[PDB]
């Protein structure tokens, strides 16, 4: 599995692979894994919904894993954060 | 990655997992694994229409992992071949 130090470190296609990581573990026997791929996405997203991007994602938004990069690129560009690599 | 020989050694959300393995390979830089997981896949569903499941679904099909599932148990079922294990 990828995991990368943040969320800079990130394309938006490798990123959207980790989303696609966590899509897998949630049909996971057990929940290690998950809750592994979780606490990361949350500590490098910082975005102050959490995993709420993935399970409750804004009825105007695409609830799809280009969708949740899309949320996330704008949220650090309107704090003057880093956001993904080129 | 899991692989395992035959449609009978998986249970449906372990089908479910090859199908995000192969969500995940799409984004891929490479296709190296993506053709592996596609040759696996195809030689063990056995179904006519091969690949086209995953990225041409029927109009009438629900266009999902588990709509997926579905069209495989229903043509193995119609053709008296072993189904996923339980």
């Amino acid at each position: 599995m990828e995991l990368k130090n943040s969320i800079s470190d990130y394309t938006e296609a490798e990123f959207v692979q980790l989303l696609k990581e966590i899509e897998k573990e949630n049909v996971a026997a057990t929940d290690d894994v998950l809750d592994v791929l979780l606490e990361h996405f949350v500590k490098i997203t910082e975005h102050p919904d959490g995993t709420d991007l993935i399970y409750y994602p804004s009825d105007n938004r695409d609830d799809s894993p280009e969708g949740i990069v899309k949320e996330i690129k704008e949220w650090r560009a309107a704090n003057g954060k880093p956001g993904f690599k080129q």
